[PDB]
């Protein structure tokens, strides 16, 4: 894209990925050596290629999740939950970010927050699996 | 948008009486018919506190009035992961327009079958019974 282009998309909101600004496979290589490092435990790298990702498209439920699992691990546990409420909205019926929402709050000493999303996720997840992780979670809260 | 401009807060990084005034001009306004200013209001309101169902709500009300289903039907997700079944319902009714009739019977479905709300469950059955 042209410094212009690239100027307006700052200027209208716009995500880069809206004006193709970098090409899809070289965004799937970025993608996948973001996740090659948090595998490994490069996790500073990892963020800078998952801030990088978010900021090319800021709707893309992937590089969300990413982004707050990694803040979850740096143990910025708001910027976390705060990531995986949007990557929920943005998702399709995965109750998988509520769920890390609601470890989130307890490391944050909100245990009825962190109640209310293991609820959330074990009263409407389709998903039996992750409610047998939610309910393990909501047994332990006292 | 809302979304966007939340997730690049998290990538860089009032009091409340006074936060719930101005929700309510916000609503001023669009109760005499002022939808542009309340929409100016409400995205005030979800820069400043995000986090906030109701403001969220107000904000993805005047979306959907607008046709904008898809930006409507995103805000009423967080406000239903933040902690009614109305988001949901609402969504239904997005889904619906955006011709998507599987995802909006699921959300009615929902509603019926979690919601307490005996209104809410009546307007999402009529809504089952015709798709
Ligand atoms: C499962 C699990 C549950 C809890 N809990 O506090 O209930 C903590 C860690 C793990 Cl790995
Ligand atoms: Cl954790
Ligand atoms: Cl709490
Ligand atoms: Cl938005
Ligand atoms: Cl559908
Ligand atoms: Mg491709
Ligand atoms: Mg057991
Ligand atoms: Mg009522």
């Amino acid at each position: 894209s042209i410094s212009t282009a690239v100027i307006d998309a700052i200027n209208s909101g716009a995500t880069l990925k809206d004006i193709n600004a970098i090409p899809d496979d070289m965004m799937d290589d970025i993608y996948s050596y973001a996740y090659d490092f948090y595998n490994k435990g490069r996790i500073e790298e990892a963020e800078v290629f998952f801030r990088f990702l978010c900021i090319y498209d800021f709707y893309n439920v992937d590089y969300i999740m990413g982004l707050a699992a990694i803040y979850q691990i740096k143990e910025q546990f708001q910027q976390a939950a705060d990531l995986y409420a949007v990557a929920f909205a943005l998702g399709k019926n995965d109750y998988t970010p509520v769920f890390h929402t609601g470890q989130c709050q307890l490391r944050l000493k909100a245990p009825l927050k962190a109640k209310e999303c293991f609820e959330l996720v074990i009263q409407h997840s389709n998903d039996e699996k992750l409610k047998i992780k939610a309910q393990s979670y909501l047994d332990a809260i006292q």
